[PDB]
């Protein structure tokens, strides 16, 4: 998950949700 131009917090995992992408 590195297509966008953002970067979630360190340690989070790329998890999908109902609304869409998300960082767990």
């Amino acid at each position: 998950c590195g297509d966008a131009v953002y970067t979630c917090r360190p340690g989070q995992t790329c998890c999908r949700g109902l609304h869409g992408y998300g960082c767990c």
